[PDB]
Order: C-alpha cells, then sequence, then structure tokens
C-alpha cells in the first residue's frame, strides 16, 4: 500500500519530443506521424511579444525557415499551416515511434503527467490537474514551451495540453493540441487575470478515501450532513459545489470502503471549520484536491499500461 | 518557474521490465544485456516467507522453473544464481533495449524514481527519498515487487534500488542491485523494527533556497546563529545533525540567492519553534524533505537528459 502522487510512464511521449528553431527561438515540438505541432510564438521575437500579428509574422516565413531537430536526426519541411495558436509543420518522414494517440481537450479538476522539455530533451514528469480557472501549477523555465501533458489508456495516449507561457503572477497556460486556450488567455506578453480560482471539492473526497483504504481515519466522524447544506460550506470556503454526477462518480469508492458518500462530506465540512488540528492525512497538513476519483482507484488496484 | 517533485523520464527503464514467474509467485525483473534480476522471494510460496530456507528452495528449481516474459517474448534461462537477496537469471538473447547503466548503493538522504511495476509492465513514476532509517515511503500494492528505483544522469541509468517488502508498519524495505538490504532487514515475513527516523536536515535547507528563487520569502529573519547552537535545536525536533559539509553542498545555492548558509538555518530554528503560523511555502504546510540539494539545483537550471 501506501499513496503517492504518481505519472503515467513517459516512455511513449519521449519518442516523440523535437527541437524546434526559427529565427532566434527555439522550443519544443511533438512530432506525431508526419506532422510536428508546437506553439505558434516560436515565430517571434522578444519584442514581436508584445503585441503580435501572428498572419503577417508567418507570411514572412518558408518552410525552410524552420529548423526541427530530434537528437541529431534533421526533418525536411515541407507544408505549414497555423491552427488556432499553434503550427503545424508538415515534415517529410513519418516519426517511426508514433504511438496509439488521440488528442483530448479536457475538463477543469481533470489531472494529467506533464514531461518537462528543455531544447527538445526530456528534463522529468510530473502529475499536475488543471485548476478550476484552466491554469496550472507546474515548473516550466524559459524555454520550456510546448512540452505536453497526456494521459494513458492502456496502449493509447491522449494528449490534452501543449504549454505556451508563465503569467505575471507565475501560474502556466497552455492550448489543446488543436490550439485553442484553456481559459481567456491569449500568447501575448500583457497583463492578464486568471478568475478566482478554487478547489475541486470531488478531488479532495476521492483523497479522503483514499486515506481510509492507507489507515488514515482519526478524521471520520459521527456525523452526517445534506448535500445542500453541506454546499453552503462549501462555499464559505471556496469549494466547487458538489453534485449528484459528482456523488455518482464517487459510488466505487464508497462501496469499497463503506463509508457514504455524504458521511465523508460530514467529515469534510468539520475538517474545514476546525482545520487539521496540527495533524496530517496521507503525510500532507492541507486538505490535496489533485487525485481525481479514477486516479485514486487506478493506484489502489493497480492498473498498467504498455 | 515554479517548484514540483519531478521524477525522471522513465522511458530506458520500461524497456527494461520483465515479468518473472517460478511456481506460483510472479513478480517484476529487470532485464540488463543477458541477466535478469529479480528478488529471490520470488521462489516461496505463503507459508516459505515466515521462515524461508533459500539455499534449500532454489536446490529444487531448475532453469526450466523459471517463466520470463517481456511483453509477449519469452527468454529461454540457461542459468541462475543467488547473489545475496538477488536471482539473477542468465538468458539467452542479451536485450535489445539495455541502455548504458550503473548500480549504485545510495546514501540516506539521497533520492531516486521509483517505476512502480506489475506484472512487468509499468504502471506510474514517482520520486522518493531513501530515509534515514532505510525505509522508503512508497506506492506498492501486491505484485510490486521488483520494481526498481534510480537516476539519470544523461546518458547513463544508475539503479540502486529494488523493491522487496513492506514491513508489518506500511513502510517499504528493498536491496540494492547486489541484493544487500538497505537497512537491518532481511526477506522474511517477521515483525521488523525500522529504528527511529529523522528529518534530513540538508534537504529541508535545500528547499528552502528553491522557495526563495521562486518568491516566496515570508520565513526570512533578521537573526542568524552559529552551527552548534542549530545543531542543539535541531536534536529537539528529530532532524540530522548539520555538518561542515553539508554546508558546503548548499554552498552555489548560497550563492545565486546571496543568502548564507547560517542565516538560512536562523530562518529554520524559527520556523521548527514557532512552526508555520497556518501559511505555507511552495504549496506546502510542513518543511519538505525530499529534495536533495543536486535536485534543487537540476529543477531551477533545466537540465536535460536523453
Amino acid at each position: 500500500s501506501g499513496f503517492r502522487k504518481m505519472a503515467f510512464p513517459s516512455g511513449k511521449v519521449e519518442g516523440c519530443m523535437v527541437q524546434v528553431t526559427c529565427g532566434t527561438t527555439t522550443l519544443n515540438g511533438l512530432w506525431l506521424d508526419d506532422v510536428v505541432y508546437c506553439p505558434r510564438h516560436v515565430i517571434c521575437t522578444s519584442e514581436d511579444m508584445l503585441n503580435p500579428n501572428y498572419e503577417d509574422l508567418l507570411i514572412r516565413k518558408s518552410n525552410h525557415n524552420f529548423l526541427v531537430q530530434a537528437g541529431n536526426v534533421q526533418l525536411r519541411v515541407i507544408g505549414h499551416s497555423m491552427q488556432n495558436c499553434v503550427l503545424k509543420l508538415r515534415v517529410d518522414t513519418a516519426n517511426p515511434k508514433t504511438p496509439k494517440y488521440k488528442f483530448v481537450r479536457i475538463q477543469p479538476g481533470q489531472t494529467f503527467s506533464v514531461l518537462a522539455c528543455y531544447n527538445g530533451s526530456p528534463s522529468g514528469v510530473y502529475q499536475c490537474a488543471m485548476r478550476p480557472n484552466f491554469t496550472i501549477k507546474g515548473s516550466f523555465l524559459n524555454g520550456s514551451c510546448g512540452s505536453v501533458g497526456f494521459n494513458i489508456d492502456y496502449d493509447c495516449v491522449s494528449f490534452c495540453y501543449m504549454h505556451h507561457m508563465e503569467l505575471p503572477t507565475g501560474v502556466h497556460a497552455g492550448t489543446d493540441l488543436e490550439g485553442n486556450f484553456y481559459g481567456p488567455f491569449v500568447d501575448r506578453q500583457t497583463a492578464q487575470a486568471a478568475g478566482t480560482d478554487t478547489t475541486i471539492t470531488v478531488n479532495v473526497l476521492a483523497w479522503l478515501y483514499a486515506a481510509v483504504i492507507n489507515g488514515d481515519r482519526w478524521f471520520l466522524n459521527r456525523f452526517t450532513t445534506t448535500l445542500n447544506d453541506f454546499n453552503l460550506v462549501a462555499m464559505k470556503y471556496n469549494y466547487e459545489p458538489l453534485t449528484q454526477d459528482h456523488v455518482d462518480i464517487l459510488g466505487p469508492l464508497s462501496a469499497q470502503t463503506g463509508i457514504a458518500v455524504l458521511d465523508m462530506c460530514a467529515s469534510l465540512k468539520e475538517l474545514l471549520q476546525n482545520g487539521m488540528n496540527g495533524r496530517t492525512i496521507l503525510g500532507s497538513a492541507l486538505l490535496e484536491d489533485e487525485f481525481t476519483p479514477f486516479d485514486v482507484v487506478r493506484q489502489c488496484s493497480g492498473v498498467t499500461f504498455q
């Protein structure tokens, strides 16, 4: 047993990261079949990012203005298009290491693994969540742009995120692999407000179950509560409203532990109103919201991939 | 910027995990060149683990009693030996995907990535530390035995850990790749006391620097302290004694932030004696000790591998 923030194994995605250079700027791209995907601001210098006209800037460029590297191999570019905020560089050779894959647009609260990359080479892997305000709290130095986030379903990689920028407030924003930003953000160096963020209530509940499964039980109380009365305490503390769909997703976990969902809510209430007392749950002194109910079950049952 | 618990990219190690079966028991093995490495208790049934005579049990076995699987490929076994607590199964075909590699025995306080595996298939990856009492706080369900831990230096994988058992107290123990246990543990299902654990002081200091680098600065105080007086407060709170070697390793971080090491110690003192006040550092309400000084620099400068 034991419980850890685990990322997916990253082999299938390492064989897809390439380096993309256009004039001065270099970042990471994703080579699937015979298309390379990367952030379109690869075509801006530092001054352009103040106020870029992306169509005009791309017109100054031709197929040979794009240097695409995969290890020491160089790919030839023979076609280039702009889909929303992503560049699609049509290359001549299809990636021998292309996995089976989907492009997926995820929902807030969902989690994914990130392969942080620099110069087209993988540096590390970690799990993070799409916040309710469509930002991610990641780890992205200069040149990490074009790093991707992904889930794996046995054989199939579901690419859901490409990193584009660090906001002035230090959090991170990016697109799906169709180039549409998550959230109200744009690829422009300007002041951009992320909204008010809140805590992913259904994730916190999934993590309290994982705690019960692993022996940590001091927070279990005799009280109970109702859905509407729990929601009144949720909004006092900046937690998402719990819906019946959320109660249903927590169904299996409810069945394995024998603790009904609204009983777990009443435990959460008293943690919210009284704190943790200087105690810990699963090694943490805060309420953790970066595990989905599906994550908890995968880790607690031993689901593999390959 | 931002700071995350990052694991190494796990591609190089996925291509090495195989499934090993001997009679009833199945676990994971590590196929490097033409040798498969796995925990020797693969040759015990459930009752044997109470009190196994490993030499006698291995004598009942011959080369064809060992089923080694890599995906759907089967390997032929043509030699088998017991080195301390590991089995070495000599197979006929050399692993085409063998990376450059070393076997390394690490020190307490050092960190490594773990690839949790079931039935020879990777399930997830995470970073953990060798506690001062030679245990690890991991995530290991039944059949995870033989999962390995590793570091990567650019091209080279340094294998340092193989998982063998969960102690009755819920923590985990294992060997280096020469089969010698870290700590006083044995591969026997019995009551085994891990010693008193303590907090890895030099790691906590490295994480406070990472905090300063990333904007989190509320814990910086005007006071200072001495090495011996700080050590007196360390042992009050179950922290490792800080040595000059530890001060030296924190040297570069001292130089990049401009805060001398003993000034950072005086900040830590006041956190230990007064707590965190209900505040956070880098998202955590506790003092984190699972980053080494080398980890902090790798993440804050962007070191890659491939």
